[PDB]
């Protein structure tokens, strides 16, 4: 019996400061070996109802504290049936995304709870979490 199974890396040098878009924060995989059409992946933190792919974290420190990612990643698209997430169409066993910087930021010392779920098209197989730590 085959379970679908989730892994999340973190980067680790992470500066307190002006950060760009696109700075890749942390990696994610899914895996799953049964018979599938794609995979899901979704977040409870996700900024609004109208960005499937946008969320917002706030800090364990301060909670004031904001910031801004998006899910990224070579076919995957964002879910616009169910409007929270992406979607990548694959039989493949094994997918991989990006968590990414979403718009230029000035990131303040705290530390972020980083989670997110995915589906093969929920358990505690299903979902992971990490922190992002920002150092000043």
């Amino acid at each position: 019996a085959e379970k679908l199974q989730t892994t999340l890396r973190v980067g680790t040098y992470f500066r307190a400061g002006h950060v760009p878009d696109g700075m890749v924060l942390a990696q994610g995989w899914v895996t799953y070996h049964g018979s599938h059409s794609g995979f899901r992946v979704w977040s409870d933190e996700q900024k609004a109802g109208n960005t499937p792919t946008v969320l917002l974290l706030s800090g364990q420190q301060d909670p004031r504290h904001h910031i801004q990612v998006r899910l990224e990643g070579e076919g995957w698209q964002p879910d616009t049936v169910s409007g929270r997430g992406a979607i990548l169409r694959t039989a493949a066993d094994n997918a991989s995304f990006s968590v990414v910087v979403d718009g230029n930021q000035e990131v303040p010392a705290d530390t972020w709870t980083l989670d997110f779920k995915a589906c093969a098209l929920p358990n505690s197989e299903q979902q992971k979490s990490v922190d992002i730590v920002f150092s000043s």
